[PDB]
């Protein structure tokens, strides 16, 4: 018999001398109340023969923990727990801690603007204390909770949403101009809309310019956001073209959110931090007093003109919702052919190159929703119109997918059918915890027929991932021309 | 010279090159283009050293890191050595500490909402840590030292919160003699920390006749006048939580689980415990939000328990029955008829290097006291140590969340001998187990409580630099050898 807790073999050639297990006794000769002389448990937790249990190179930790005393050696539990809990339900535990993850961040950018959600709060607690050490072993509650937690990362981006529409007003359609202007100028990275309007506030009359990257690009539909002229315009792309981007501008950079990267010395002096960012050797801004950021900008070279070119963002629900009529219309002529919503959060992976080819050959007969950064893949491309109704529609960030939401509910009662019958396909990008809250929100509506890339979550081992397969028939992306074929033949 | 990745150990070889990006076979590392990266993770030549000390040994259990919570996580199943983000193993290892002190943190914080106590200032530093931790938002270090200091800070106050709680719910616990044997009749054995769960249960059998017995963690609700008014809460039976597996199977009772520390389940009690609260067992029911009459039932169905010679413990000391004797104890010291003081306690494992606080408590001289705590004091809370000078050598504070009137008692202490903190004849050796533990511990740190005493391991994601900052920053000393330990704490 092997340690299923650390794969200590106890073997009937041997035996123990020393305890008084003369050599020859058999496994089920010992006494009752025997336990493992490495991590402590019983004789069940101890298997017949399975074989290299461990011996991981390539891959193949069955599992990982060390957050006890009990841990095995003092350093992982990686194939069971020494408390007695297996890999699958480790796994499920680190899902549930990603997705709340998501959703306190969502969570913190709300309160940034006095908005307080009581329930979610006790459901963080509630969660947390379901993946203690010695609390909860049952898988099946952990696929509750995960449910639990969509809807809470449901009820959590409305209330960001809410939040944004009182503090700036509802995001209408808005041409971005992507390149510089003549004058100082600071890029402002991450998600905080807060950062980004105290900022702002603190800018007018200072003379530089303010421009957004990555995902403070919807910024430019807020009206009170937009309204500021400072506001040039975005400058770079998604987040991991950051290290190029901040090279290239001789501008003083600002982190507001998540997806900041490790600087590089071209600009490592002229970087700040904001919010819950932070890295080593940039200063850090405290609270919003962007006093040195300014003084930065106004200290560097000025950013030189730039023959710009424009993206396209800031679909509010209700923009969306005055178009419904010829939406209706347009399919029931049948010169549209299908909804496809395509993106949410991005990598540098070489996968992630499926999206602008899925997209690139999208038939034109269809228009295609985005979101997060996933959306630098593909919104330069000129997709044009149908028929005025345009190809490529721009929410605004991972925490605008709830009007993503929204949208098809009123899909849904726009041409009175059910959800799961719609012309809709699901086309998702993930990332970040933030992905992960949004994929069990998806999730939690009973999303049939989902696509996800660029991979499969690293948390998920094979009965994770065919429990998502067989019960919500989440498809992992494949090939773009032949996934468009599978997703748009009722034939 | 062969070049080893960091982040996923592929080995650039001089003589084979690089086919599948397009460097020829022959071509030096240095010869290799600036934007080449890891054919296998994508990361950069930056992170690339010479494959020096090719040496690999043990690689189990012997991993730098963990972490699969992004897309860009190596080979899709783990980040293992440094992250494809950047991220480095101390940082990392940084995390995970904050995530479990926030964890223990967000277990109070349950169990005080269960009595409607709540404090926003806690859920948003909640919120602030798990953002600290998702993917690219902090680098730092220093900083999330800092953090850990925080979280200790929040957990004191969540930790005095609920003690207003329980005080305000079930008055200020006093001394009480409480019988560790059963008596005749029905038994339901209550396990966890929830008070408020006991209280329900006490109330809805109040008349039924059926006898309510603690473990583990409920004993020091009897210390609680609102608890012990009720007489069908005959005693304590059984120990701590360790013990459950025999415990359970001895006593023909049904089990109720309330908080954490529930063991997977043996075939002879499976089919008469239950789970409540946030506990729950595969194939155990569940009570939905109280109402204990499944519970009841099954108590009721049950043999009745048959009376045994009963041992007796004593718990329950309050800030204020301890305050009425601070003069006696200012004369005993300054007298010297008391030398020093020692805190010993703390949750505990059936770790076998725990078997040292027995030994610690029993070589300890006559003219200490110690105070205890958790489940670690079952080690020693039955040995008849008697008392000084009307003064009890052995003081039961109550559960871990109890630790807090421990801080209290200490400032006490300065202000009762009128001498600084850290000059006090008191010494603490902790016991820890779990993630309340470790917000416990800094908890104490936030305090600058330096030279306590730690056991049974260290904890499992304590790298060299961090035991090294808890050594040289805060004279963490790990426990050691019983007697040795004790001249140099008594010195
Ligand atoms: S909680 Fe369980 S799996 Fe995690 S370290 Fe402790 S014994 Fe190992
Ligand atoms: S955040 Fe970094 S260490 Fe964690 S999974 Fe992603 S790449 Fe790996
Ligand atoms: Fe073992
Ligand atoms: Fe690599």
């Amino acid at each position: 018999y092997r340690c299923k807790v650390c794969d200590y073999i106890y073997d009937p050639e041997v035996g123990d001398p020393t305890s008084g297990i003369k050599p020859g006794t058999p496994f089920q000769e010992l006494p009752e109340d025997w336990l493992c002389p490495v991590c402590n448990v019983g004789k069940d937790q101890f298997e017949p023969l399975r074989g290299e249990v461990r011996r991981v190179r390539p891959e193949d930790i069955d599992m990982f923990c060390y957050q006890c005393s009990q841990t095995v050696r003092g350093r992982a539990c990686t194939v069971k727990g020494v408390c007695g809990k297996e890999a699958t339900v480790a796994r499920l535990q680190d899902n549930l801690l990603f997705a709340i993850k998501g959703i306190s961040a969502y969570l913190y950018h709300a309160r940034e603007l006095g908005y307080t959600d009581e329930v979610v709060d006790a459901f963080l607690e509630r969660g947390f204390y379901s993946t203690l050490t010695n609390v909860n072993f049952d898988a099946e509650e952990f696929v509750s909770l995960a449910l639990e937690a969509g809807e809470m990362n449901l009820r959590t981006m409305k209330l960001l949403k809410k939040a944004h529409m009182d503090t700036y007003g509802e995001p209408e359609p808005a041409e971005v101009r992507v390149g510089a202007l003549d004058g100082p100028a600071i890029i402002a990275t991450g998600h905080s809309l807060k950062a980004l309007e105290e900022l702002l506030k603190q800018t007018e009359g200072s003379g530089v310019n303010v421009y957004t990257h990555s995902e403070l690009l919807p910024a430019h539909g807020y009206p009170g956001l937009r309204k500021y002229p400072h506001l040039a315009g975005q400058l770079g792309g998604p987040w991991f073209d950051q290290r190029e981007t901040f090279s290239r501008y001789s501008a003083a950079v600002l982190g507001t959110s998540n997806c900041v990267l490790l600087p590089r010395d071209s600009y490592r002096d002229r970087m700040f931090t904001c919010g819950v960012a932070r890295l080593p050797g940039v200063e850090h801004v405290d609270g919003y007093d962007f006093s040195p950021v300014i003084e930065k900008a106004l200290e560097l070279p000025p950013l030189k003109e730039e023959d710009s070119a424009t993206l396209t963002t800031g679909f509010g629900l209700s923009t969306i919702l005055s178009l419904a009529d010829k939406i209706k219309e347009l399919v029931e002529e049948g010169k549209i052919r299908r909804f496809f919503l395509v993106g949410g959060c991005d990598s540098p992976l070489p996968q992630a190159k499926y999206y602008t080819e899925f997209v690139r050959k999208l038939p034109e007969d269809t228009v295609v929703l985005t979101l997060a950064c996933g959306k630098y893949r593909f919104n330069s491309m000129d997709l044009g119109d149908i028929d005025g109704i345009p190809r490529l529609i721009d929410l605004g960030q991972c925490n605008d997918s709830i009007v993503a939401v929204e949208l098809v509910e009123a899909l849904s009662n726009l041409f009175s059918m059910d959800v799961n019958e719609l012309p809709l396909s699901i086309v998702l990008s993930w990332m970040e915890q933030k992905a992960a809250a949004i994929l069990w929100s998806l999730l939690s509506l009973n999303l049939r027929g989902m696509y996800i890339g660029p991979i499969l979550p690293g948390w998920a081992n094979d009965d994770i991932i065919n429990v998502l397969v067989d019960k919500y028939e989440l498809t992992p992306i494949g090939d773009p021309e032949e996934d468009i074929k599978k997703m748009m033949e009722v034939d």
